[PDB]
């Protein structure tokens, strides 16, 4: 049964119910993320900036089952184009716009990307992504407000594949944590 989360606090308190199993209901987590209204005192802690790209701060490291953690896009910012590792992965806005261009898997040979959409995610919604929908570029487009977004991936995974926009072709990157449980993890 999904109520709404009171708080974040209250959230992955939830989120830890949804993942006991061994499978994933998209939904359901999709709905639950969203029905959270951001509270930005209850976050503050984790929204943790870079000047020169976005961060990525771990808020909950589950249950063995996924990770929450929240990202700071400064004025600007943004992504490759990029996969998500066989994952679920969940974006909800918790401060601010962000810009998603969705592109298809390249083929083998050399092509550009073209993107296939675009749309603007808003203060609170949550968007779903997975390797079966295609890749993704996220961008804070903003000149004058920095954005914040909540992230939930299952299974956790650390490494994945940026794009090069002009040929398709992948490389494989490590991500880290900027800091974890609000603690700077240099
Ligand atoms: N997948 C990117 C953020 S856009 O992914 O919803 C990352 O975790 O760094
Ligand atoms: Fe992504």
């Amino acid at each position: 049964e999904l109520l709404k989360p009171r708080t974040l606090a209250d959230l992955i308190r939830i989120l830890h119910e949804l993942f006991a199993g061994d499978e994933v209901n998209v939904e359901e987590v999709q709905a639950v993320l969203e029905a959270y209204e951001s509270n930005p005192a209850e976050w503050a802690l984790y929204a943790k900036f870079d000047q020169y790209r976005y961060t990525r701060n771990l808020v909950d490291q589950g249950n063995g089952k996924f990770n929450l953690m929240i990202l700071c896009w400064g004025e600007g910012h943004g992504s490759s184009i990029h996969d998500h590792t066989d994952s679920h992965c969940f974006l909800k806005l918790l401060q601010g716009n962000l810009k998603e261009t969705l592109f298809d898997w390249p083929d083998k040979k050399s092509n550009e990307m073209i993107k296939k959409s675009e749309r603007t995610l808003r203060e609170n919604q949550c968007a779903y992504i997975n390797d079966s929908i295609g890749l993704h570029r996220v961008e804070n487009v903003s000149h004058t407000e920095p954005a914040v977004s909540l992230h939930l991936y299952s299974p956790p995974f650390d490494t994945c594949h940026a794009f090069d926009q002009r040929t398709g072709h992948k490389n494989k990157v490590t991500m880290t944590f900027h800091s974890k449980f609000g603690i700077r993890t240099p």
